[PDB]
């Protein structure tokens, strides 16, 4: 009796925050892949009799799910059929979204590691990742981590015009002109799926005719920047690496590209991750992002001062990074 | 510069340990996976040349996955080909397991509500977990929240048979042989793929001689109890309520089996969940354990009361029920 009870508190601190966030994001991955996430927020109600319908689902499942989550507190039962979120549920979602990405979307390199050590062209194009997925599991991470800055430098500038590179669900974009009244946007995307979850979101915003969705490579832009001109900012969240260092001259296009495009008094920011960083806050998810990207992918991720150079010789002035709550997240601004 | 200043701070607060546990826990499934974490403790070293070979994996390749968990702080590189955990590597593992849990063991629950909640018999025999990711998921958590008061009620009363039903990777039995000198184990587990790797588990313990896996079912112990008898101590973690409500004559028989096979001084312990608690510590890893378990897998969770009454109307006295740290798990002792 003496010894079950410090076992009891040893095995406490040991587990520490780990059994609530793994049971919400497995709650949350599988409510998001139903379409049931999205209907869930601390200051609107879900109701289920509409949401079920909406989505295709037996009402009575839903329920179930729904008195799970109840059980677990990330939800409120508001009366029969009608729920809200817990009031911390964002902080809850957000944090979720780096067990999704590390979890869910990077999945495939997890279960196949194997397969990558020894053949990897063969592994690259049999095991693949869900973009739809990667998209939702950084938009969880961006709401706190990396899109607060950009939003706040974009918002400020007043924008009339914004394009996003590699713009996932779109929701820079959607909060963007959530801010600014007379704004149009553009999210670009090579993923169908990553496009119509974007699509989704965007009307569910109720931003369908102010903000669209060209399902389209960045790559695309080298040749055919017919879709820049007139914008007072370009952003690309986690995207440039993508045509790193195979297509380094299309990069640079791209970044030529940019510069021209834009209204005199705009900029180019870049969201992206820089590899390996040693500090103790960073470096374990860092380890993880550069990992994946360096033995799976093969995406040269390129360091801070690597980007600046690439920025200046790209013919942008004014260029600096600023630092993130992401791990080895940095924001580049270039004028 | 101010506002970028506090969206750091404000995100770095919001993320909290999130980003960590989400690293850690992709790098040690994807390593276990690959067999290298098995290698991996603060107190012994990996030698490269011949993990690398026993793996069957390019030395190279290992290398560089081994020089990623050293960036992410995992592990410490003491020479050339020479690796060991950081000194909390098994507080690190141990929180990785519940991630690992819900979100790996439990995945095609994940990613298939929606066939399950259409038609369960279908989705129940297309969307099969990996058994081997369930114990060892399991055995994670254990290691910290659930095995240490077992084994301290099994320590004392010195056995010398030790029978575990249920018993994944063995590390229960490995641990209790391993504190009492002249003790013999028989792990059973209905699981190839988890008796293969507690075959290896124990073997690598050195215990091989001692500790004997038969795979066999639970249900197999209320006919053929020709393995019980002998036992100072029978043991069952997380198995018991594969067999309610569907086969609760069998649970009856294997309960009486028990009671029958024991030295006269022994007992029977049941490490097991219970449903749903409300309790805000234990609520939220509570209900994703009840719900996998009511909704997917529709197996009958007892609560503490239903438990204790069921061992007594199996003629066991002097039951009682011990609260562990991993959320609503509890352990019966019957003697
Ligand atoms: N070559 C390419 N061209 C355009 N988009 C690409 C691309 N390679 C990947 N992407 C997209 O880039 C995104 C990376 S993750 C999502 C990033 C999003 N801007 C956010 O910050 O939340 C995905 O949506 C992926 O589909
Ligand atoms: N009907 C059955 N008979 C025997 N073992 C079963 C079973 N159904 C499931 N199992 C096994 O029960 C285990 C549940 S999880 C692992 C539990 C292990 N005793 C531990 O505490 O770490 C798995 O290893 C699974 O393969
Ligand atoms: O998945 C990709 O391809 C990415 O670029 C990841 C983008 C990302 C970075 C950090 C946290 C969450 C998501
Ligand atoms: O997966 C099963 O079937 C189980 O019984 C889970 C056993 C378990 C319980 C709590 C934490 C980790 C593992
Ligand atoms: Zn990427
Ligand atoms: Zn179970």
């Amino acid at each position: 009796h003496d010894i079950a009870a410090q076992h009891l508190a040893d095995g406490i601190a040991a587990s520490g925050p780990a059994p609530d966030l793994a049971a919400a994001a497995a709650f949350l991955e599988m409510g998001d892949r139903l379409g049931v996430v999205a209907h869930l927020d601390p200051d609107r109600t879900l109701e289920t009799a509409e949401v079920a319908a909406a989505l295709d689902l037996p009402e009575p499942a839903l329920v179930r799910y729904l008195d799970a989550v109840e059980s677990a507190g990330l939800v409120i039962r508001e009366g029969e059929g009608r729920y809200r979120a817990c009031p911390d549920f964002d902080t809850i979602r957000h944090q979720a979204g780096y067990i999704s990405w590390t979890m869910n979307a990077n999945r495939p390199f997890i279960e196949n590691a194997r397969d990558f050590f020894t053949d990897w062209d063969k592994a690259a194009r049999t095991h693949v990742r869900d973009y739809r997925e990667v998209a939702v599991s950084s938009q969880w991470v961006g709401s706190h981590a990396f899109y607060p800055t950009a939003l706040a430098t974009i918002i400020d500038a007043a924008p009339r015009k914004v394009v996003d590179l590699g713009a996932g669900t779109c929701r820079l974009l959607i909060e963007v002109l959530g801010a600014v009244p007379g704004s149009t946007g553009v999210g670009l995307d090579f993923a169908a799926d990553a496009c119509r979850a974007a699509e989704q979101a965007v009307a569910q915003a109720g931003m369908t005719d102010r903000l669209t969705v060209v399902e389209r490579t960045i790559q695309s832009v080298a040749t055919d920047p017919g879709v820049l001109e007139g914008a007072d900012v370009i952003h690309a969240g986690f995207v440039f690496h993508d045509m790193l260092p195979e297509e380094e001259d299309v990069c640079d296009q791209v970044l030529a590209n940019c510069r021209e495009s834009l209204a005199p008094g705009g900029f180019l920011a870049i969201t992206d991750a820089v590899p390996y960083l040693r500090n103790d806050r960073e470096r374990r998810f860092s380890a993880a992002v550069s990992y994946y990207h360096g033995e799976f992918m093969r995406r040269r991720l390129q360091s801070e001062e690597e980007w600046v150079e690439r920025l200046r010789g790209a013919g942008f002035s004014d260029v600096r990074a600023l630092t993130l709550a992401v791990p080895a997240g940095r924001l580049f601004l270039a004028h």
